[PDB]
């Protein structure tokens, strides 16, 4: 796309608000949504296949954005451009529970408080003008995903680091496993992510929530993702933590993203 | 509201001071306010039913302002805010369980684990979405939340909507900021979980955060009331017989207002 | 005071110097000097008498300026140093401490660690005070200042439990902190690091200036020629082979400067 | 060089990205690919032989750049760099010792331990100081150390130089970059330490290091080309029966330069 | 000094390159270099004696600045005035080491990778005209350090605080106990000292290196050191942490420190 002028005028500024809930595994509208299913492991990687609704999926969807009122006679045409968002982790709240069906802190002495949602922390999102570009990569190749998932089957030794032949675009919500697929920094020219990483299962979980705090989605030439086809592509995980029952069975929990994106009018070729 | 300038002129600026005393749980004015008491823990999410006083509600005030009446209101442009009494988490010899407790031996372990930092200004109640860690918990009758609320409670779901409008009966579990709204009000929330995290807290009279959306407009005030709310979950207190409570402390709020022309 | 023009002049800026020296309950020119005593804990809410020497209690000073006079000048605080001294000292894991492999009588000292508090204030006024501890009803010995049968609110804000720190060594730290309502012509700073295992964090330089000016580019002015200086630095916990643990602080350096202020 | 003015035109700005993989010690291509072999540990200094495969070395290449021939040469004035396949560390169920491994329960503990994140960009190869924990230990012959280095070798010795000429050889626990040198090469590094510290990581394609120095002078690329160099040690893999192994994860450059004349 | 105005020209800059080596206790060029010996610990504050080599001491070295070609006939002196410094600790790399004679993460099953270097982290370093000013402070002031060790004997117990009778200057290398002296805040009018402590003994070692970052050293005048006897002083600590032998007996070890400084000619009265 050859990129002009921004194009000013009422209606020129637009604003998005959106949310994406985790898919961590377990059924959505049932009793563990939120949650993955208790996470078995295996003893070799020669025999590792994690069980369907046992792993995090991403989260994706793509926003339909208003009509831009194109000029008919124009040679050019209008996209909206994403200049900024803000983006909040919700529900932070509900992780002062430390009472419901929880390991507790003496779980020998049948006392104290539950140990609460601990452990890995994964962290990111994405906005651009077309789906998330990612990098198959994963920690044991030799893993047999389940057919529910979206994986590249036999990957080979080489997608345990990074192998250009093994790429993907984030076209699907809740199938794309977090533990197989990352951001593509060979491309993404029109998405911008964000992610972090906190490991252990043990590591208390740090997150900050406020109305306050703007993002800029613009690049080193002032200009951010253009949306193709008029679509919004948002994508995140959101892990939390791990939550443990008394017998010590082990899910992984997440929390919903919200979105706020401002889009601005732009003139392309 | 359509928002005009800024009326300047004598007694155009005015400021309030305000506490916010901790909802932990405990009654007001017994041996146990500012905690929580004793945490209980389920065995299943089925059979969840969290007695009143072992959780923390959010804490809430309405500050009137002075009469002002195009109308005039009042606008939130800049806050100090400081959690108080950060000093007495230096004592580790009040009943607690002692770091070398099989030989009767150490300090208290005093303070430690989860620590829920949040406050809000605003004109008008704090706009709240509905969200639990267990769709299927039983709250008490002293409790403000929404009665079987379903699985999607345990993630986002629109239709599950509330504000902030009584103080130390909106569950913290239960309710957080909504993000979807809340145009007239600003938010801040920090949470670090664990159970045997050090609690960090700071304290100074000398830092401000400015109130001013994008627009340079603050919250305006509707009715002449300033909305104000906080948690501040410290962490938890733990006995010699290792039953733990939540334990937190109070707010200070300075707000400084302005007088704004709306249409 | 209706604060007018800064009087520039030959002699308009002034500098001071000096150390508080912690007070954690070991009395000065002994062994001890330095620590608190061994630290017991009371059973219950009900019986809890921490003895005095088992306690930190607040360090304060007023430092005499130099004598000045419709208007009178007033020393205005704008800059200050503070450092927390002998962070060195922390590289010590011989003195009669727990060992890391106490079993085996084999490792280093487990050196201190635990509860980090640091907090300074430099005023023109003693540093006005909220009373408010962990526990309403425990019983503070003779030597030290509180306020008697606080209430059940003292575990809380509770609007009537006031102070002002008006002498060294003896207004617990567990019972007060600043006051937010008041301390108009202070400025206060602090910092609280939880946990009785958890690594101290410390740092120090001659580098770092903190600005004392107000949002109206006013510093504190020190009424009857005096500059009120204010700190707690509890490092942690030593801890002896018997497992016996005690508070162990730091004395804190203050530099000051201070410019002439006519006021109505 | 004596350097001159940058030269400017519609060609006279290039953009190169490229990857280096893990040099963590097991073989490429393989089943263990990215991570080191089971760490084995020495009785003593005297008795000290780290086995091929068991520690982690350094990745390098060079990037051929336009060719160009007062002489043009290529300068990098800017970077990105992202550690790739972080996302690969959400995995808790692949042949991991578990959280509660005594009752066969809980997740895998995943990767945790020691992080060793370093990166260089300059235009001629990296310029390393040989240093090593023990100077007695014996390196194996893939190796590329200095042999019999000494007791100094402990600690700084201005004797011992080398240059990072090949990838996967050079042992990241004996050699490090060189401060006396290094004018013409731009470096980053980040150690966290430990065995059981949680790995903390972000990665974005939103982030620019300047390589400019105090003098405005980027990296100048002699015999036009680009020196990348790295190693991003994640932590300790730990199998059920308690063998370690470092876990590696690959690194992507996104490199600017421009033309510049010197004498 | 009277401080006058900076002397530009030709020859008006110069940077100098230097590294101090650590002094843990252990002698140079023996097999332990960088180490301390193993450190024993007393019973009582009373019978308390740091053995020679179980202690870290500071570093410090006077470095001879080129000749200032002074100006014969003028009423006024050149001197080197340091303006910026880049100070890098070195050898970070060597901590990558989790194999060389050290007790195992799962020491009972003799399995897992070493412990590696951890616990306290003692980071300090000064540029100076002159030799860094100190204040003597101790833990215990019972403790009788060794006849190699230069200390104030028999301190008194206000050495266990500040006491303004308790000063020394830093005027010889590996000697000075880092547990007995720290930095005088009342004096070093002519030196720039920067401090980090984390203490424990299990603590992460924590440490970043670059080429790219420089530290200021000019004062609130605009005035860096200025080198008396054209001597430019450079003073560390650096203590990475304890090594942990498989029979638990712990040592200090540290690190090499590099230090550039960039100096310019100063005219004083
Ligand atoms: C992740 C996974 O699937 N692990 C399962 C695997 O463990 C083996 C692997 O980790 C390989 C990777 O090289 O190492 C094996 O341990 C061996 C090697 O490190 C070896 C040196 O290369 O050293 C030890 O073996 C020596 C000797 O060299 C061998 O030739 C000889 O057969 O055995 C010797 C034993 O002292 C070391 O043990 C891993 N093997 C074990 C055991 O951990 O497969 C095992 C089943 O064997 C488990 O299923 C793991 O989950
Ligand atoms: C949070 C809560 O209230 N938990 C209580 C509950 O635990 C069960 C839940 O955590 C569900 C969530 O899916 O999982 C149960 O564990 C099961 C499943 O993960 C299952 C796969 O979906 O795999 C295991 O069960 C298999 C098999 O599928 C079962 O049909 C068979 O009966 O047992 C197999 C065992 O190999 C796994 O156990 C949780 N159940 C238990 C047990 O943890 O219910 C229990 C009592 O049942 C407790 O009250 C929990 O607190
Ligand atoms: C800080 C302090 O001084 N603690 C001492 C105190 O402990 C008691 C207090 O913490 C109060 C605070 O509310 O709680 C008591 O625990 C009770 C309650 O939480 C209660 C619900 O309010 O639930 C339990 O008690 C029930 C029942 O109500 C009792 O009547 C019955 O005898 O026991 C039931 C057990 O299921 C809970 O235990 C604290 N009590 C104990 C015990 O910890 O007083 C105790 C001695 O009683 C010690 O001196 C503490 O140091
Ligand atoms: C890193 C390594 O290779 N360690 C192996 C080595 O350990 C010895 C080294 O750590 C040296 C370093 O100085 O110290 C030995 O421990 C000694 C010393 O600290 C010594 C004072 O210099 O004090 C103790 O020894 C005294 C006495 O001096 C000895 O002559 C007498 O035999 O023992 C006395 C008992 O207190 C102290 O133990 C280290 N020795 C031991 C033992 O840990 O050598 C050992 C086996 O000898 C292992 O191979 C280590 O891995
Ligand atoms: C750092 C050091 O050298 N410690 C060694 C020392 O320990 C003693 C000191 O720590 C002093 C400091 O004041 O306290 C002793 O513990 C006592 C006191 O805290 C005392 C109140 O002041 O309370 C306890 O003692 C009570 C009673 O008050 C005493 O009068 C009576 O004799 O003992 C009572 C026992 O309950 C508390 O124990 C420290 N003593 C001990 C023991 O820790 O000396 C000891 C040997 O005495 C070791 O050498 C330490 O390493
Ligand atoms: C992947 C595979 O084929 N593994 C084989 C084992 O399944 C098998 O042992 C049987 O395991 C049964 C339970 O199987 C799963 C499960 O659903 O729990 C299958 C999952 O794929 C596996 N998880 C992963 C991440 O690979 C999971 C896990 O290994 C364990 O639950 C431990 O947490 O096992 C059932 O319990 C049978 O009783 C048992 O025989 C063995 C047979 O030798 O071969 C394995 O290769
Ligand atoms: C300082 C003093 O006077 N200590 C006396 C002890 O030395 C003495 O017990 C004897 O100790 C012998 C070993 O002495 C050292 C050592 O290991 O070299 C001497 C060190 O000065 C001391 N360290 C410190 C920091 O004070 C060190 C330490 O206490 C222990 O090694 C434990 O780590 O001991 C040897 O073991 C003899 O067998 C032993 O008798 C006792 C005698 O009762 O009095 C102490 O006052
Ligand atoms: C969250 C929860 O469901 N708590 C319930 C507890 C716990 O199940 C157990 O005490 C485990 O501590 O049991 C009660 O009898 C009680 O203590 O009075 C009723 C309470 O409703």
């Amino acid at each position: 796309i050859e990129v002009l002028a921004v194009r000013t005028g009422p209606d020129s500024i637009t604003e998005i608000e959106a949310y994406l809930n985790p898919r961590m595994g377990q059924p959505q509208n049932e009793d563990f949504y939120g949650f993955s299913d208790n996470v078995t492991v295996s003893d070799d990687f020669g025999s590792d296949a994690p069980p369907w609704k046992q792993f995090p999926c991403y989260s994706t969807a793509r926003i339909s954005l208003p009509m831009l009122n194109q000029d008919m006679t124009s040679d050019t045409i209008l996209m909206w451009e994403a200049i900024s968002c803000r983006t909040e982790v919700m529900g932070v709240n509900m992780l002062t529970n430390v009472h419901s069906a929880q390991k507790r802190v003496y779980e020998n002495d049948r006392e104290g408080t539950g140990i609460g949602v601990e452990g890995m922390g994964y962290h990111m999102f994405a906005i651009g003008g077309e789906p998330l570009e990612l990098q198959f990569m994963v920690f044991n190749h030799r893993a047999t995903y389940p057919a529910e998932a979206t994986v590249i089957k036999n990957p080979g030794a080489s997608s345990q680091v990074f192998d250009p032949n093994l790429k993907g675009t984030l076209t699907a919500d809740g199938v794309f496993p977090v533990e197989a697929w990352g951001p593509d920094p060979f491309k993404n020219e029109n998405t911008r992510y964000f992610g972090q990483y906190t490991g252990g299962t043990q590591t208390p979980p740090v997150l900050t929530f406020t109305n306050t705090q703007t993002t800029i989605l613009l690049d080193e030439n002032g200009v951010g993702p253009l949306c193709k086809g008029d679509g919004l592509f948002l994508s995140c995980a959101d892990i939390v933590g791990f939550f443990t029952q008394h017998n010590k069975k082990m899910s992984f929990r997440g929390l919903p993203r919200y979105f706020r994106v401002t889009l601005r009018k732009r003139v392309v070729k």
